[PDB]
């Protein structure tokens, strides 16, 4: 419907082109088509297959060759990328190009908005971090070697003449040499009325939620219409006793604070299933085969998430998975909870209450399981490894990751509040707790899925040639600050408790059975949590998936 008259485009866009022209000397290298012979650059057309320059763009603009402004934008960016491709990162033309692109970004955005568009930005997704086979990492722009887009090797790892994969043998000549410089553009959706192309993420159009098609805000307002209601919301996910309890605690806290521009928080439990952790081969040979320790321990895993409405749209800002070992579970795991992992995306409003809200969620959770008859909570204060994510794929680059001391103090501050509220009786590091329990053997340590202690015990038994317990106190002392043991129910009352009965039903949801599936989904579908807009999109997609798979 909306056809842009060539004078309309010229009038609107020419000032953005002049802005580049008037950059001296930066503009000069880009004003005329590259003559490779005259400049003395022979291989230019071996690399650059679609040459572009300011004159060519000016001409297309003067002669009405563009039907819509993104075509102008694409040519501008082609010119820039041609120069960034051909010239060295350290060169003159490269840095000049970079300067022009900055001028362009600033110029183009408000112009495109004047023409009825979401924005004028050039948007591309973050490059994924590439592993090796033999646990190292390949960074962005570093040359590397790959086979079947599956087996990749860092350049140093490669030069040492046939590779083993899995176990078949592949000559080095069969590998691709390439740079990790590939970035996927953001996708557009077309307004079904005016025909304008908008960033799908800018407008948050999801085809399942609005199957009749995308209609831009401009077109809606002209006829005083509004979008059909999004029924795939966080609020409409099924309620649980636990979720309700946590969200009530949070919102009651927020109401007491009465900070300006506070929003309601929604907490939902999205997975609950029964699982078992098996004792690993070292500990099994040592204690299971002689009948001193159970071969495996049953637990219930749960996943829960907190959401806030920001700018009218759902935003998932906190996630946590827990392991719950009930009253039927054998010692040493009986009546214990362990936090598998928690994660957050730092967009909560108001900022000044963010930490407080996370603490309320954790304190609430401890309070809840205490009420059910769980006696003891367990936390391993372990920051994610460099450039890894616990739950949310691709964090904002300006969200800092706490180092261990800061994270330890954060847990201590939470627990101190829990103690002052008479929820937590007390808490101790693992070394002090073992001392208090008069622990003598490794078989007496709680044994959790994915935890530090099962792995270090394997290593210890093998290193010592058969002892599980020799250096155990020394190992606990050495790592003590990182391991919290939290007494919810103390003393004689902990010995005569009734069975634990959880009133909430099981909740099958394969997507949220541990962290891996949602990380995989997010990676495969470009669901990043790296900016407010991308997190809002990713939340919207996550919620559709949660609503439709169940
Ligand atoms: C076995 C499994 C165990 C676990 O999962 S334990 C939990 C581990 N999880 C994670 O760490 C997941 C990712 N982290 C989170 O989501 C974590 O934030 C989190 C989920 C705590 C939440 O942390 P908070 O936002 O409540 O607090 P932080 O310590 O992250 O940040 C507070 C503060 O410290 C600053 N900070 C944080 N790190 C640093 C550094 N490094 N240097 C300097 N300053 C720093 C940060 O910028 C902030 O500054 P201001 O708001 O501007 O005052
Ligand atoms: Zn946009
Ligand atoms: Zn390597
Ligand atoms: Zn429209
Ligand atoms: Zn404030």
């Amino acid at each position: 419907k909306k056809i842009f008259k060539p004078e309309e485009l010229r009038q609107a866009l020419m000032p953005t082109l002049e802005a580049l022209y008037r950059q001296d000397p930066e503009s000069l290298p880009f004003r005329q088509p590259v003559d490779p012979q005259l400049l003395g650059i022979p291989d230019y057309f071996d690399i650059v297959k679609s040459p572009m320059d300011l004159s060519t763009i000016k001409r297309k603009l003067d002669t009405g060759q563009y039907q819509e402004p993104w075509q102008y934008v694409d040519d501008i960016w082609l010119m820039f990328n041609n120069a960034w491709l051909y010239n060295r990162k350290t060169s003159r033309v490269y840095k000049y190009c970079s300067k022009l692109s900055e001028v362009f970004e600033q110029e183009i955005d408000p112009v495109m908005q004047s023409l009825g568009y979401c924005c004028g930005r050039k948007l591309e997704f973050s490059p994924q971090t590439l592993c090796c086979y033999g646990l190292c990492t390949i960074p962005r722009d570093a040359t590397y070697y790959s086979y079947q887009n599956r087996y990749h090797f860092c350049e140093k790892c490669f030069n040492e003449e046939s590779v083993s994969l899995g176990q078949t043998t592949i000559n080095k000549e069969q590998f691709s040499k390439r740079k990790n410089d590939t970035l996927d553009p953001e996708l557009f959706v077309e307004c079904t009325e005016c025909g304008r192309k908008m960033h799908q993420i800018c407008v948050l159009h999801h085809e399942i939620i609005w199957p009749a098609g995308f209609v831009c805000d401009g077109c809606l307002k002209k006829s005083a219409r509004t979008r059909k209601e999004n029924k795939f919301s966080a609020k409409r996910l099924p309620s649980t006793r636990l979720g309700t309890f946590l969200e009530n605690r949070v919102n009651d806290f927020l109401r007491r604070q009465n900070h300006p521009e506070s929003g309601e928080v929604t907490v939902r439990v999205v997975h609950a299933s029964d699982k078992t952790v098996e004792v690993k081969p070292g500990m099994k040979a040592r204690f299971v085969d002689s009948g001193e320790m159970a071969e495996s321990f049953p637990y219930r895993t749960k996943a829960l998430f907190a959401f806030e409405e920001i700018d009218g749209v759902d935003l998932c800002f906190f996630g946590m998975h827990v392991q719950e070992y009930g009253s039927d579970c054998p010692p040493p795991n009986q009546r214990r909870v362990y936090i598998s992992y928690l994660d957050s995306v730092h967009f909560f409003r108001p900022k000044c209450l963010r930490t407080a809200v996370y603490h309320e969620i954790l304190i609430g959770y401890l309070e809840y399981v205490k009420k059910l008859g769980y006696t003891t909570g367990h936390i391993w204060a372990c920051p994610p490894s460099e450039g890894d994510d616990y739950i949310f794929h691709c964090h904002p680059p300006d969200q800092k990751i706490p180092k261990p001391k800061r994270l330890q103090e954060w847990f201590k501050k939470m627990l101190d509040k829990a103690v002052s509220e008479r929820i937590v009786h007390d808490y101790k590091d693992i070394f002090k707790q073992a001392t208090e329990d008069r622990l003598t053997s490794a078989k007496e340590l709680p044994y959790f899925e994915g935890d530090f202690w099962p792995n270090v015990l394997e290593e210890s038994i093998k290193e010592s040639g058969g002892s599980g317990s020799q250096k155990l106190y020394a190992t606990m002392e050495k790592h003590k600050e990182v391991f919290f043991v939290i007494r919810l129910i103390a003393g004689p009352a902990a010995n005569s408790l009734p069975p634990i009965v959880d009133p909430d039903p099981l909740i099958p949801c394969d997507l949220m059975d541990g962290r891996d599936a949602f990380l995989t989904l997010a990676r495969d579908k470009h669901l990043e949590f790296s900016s407010l807009r991308r997190a809002q999109w990713s939340t919207m997609c996550m919620l559709v998936e949660l609503h439709t798979q169940s």
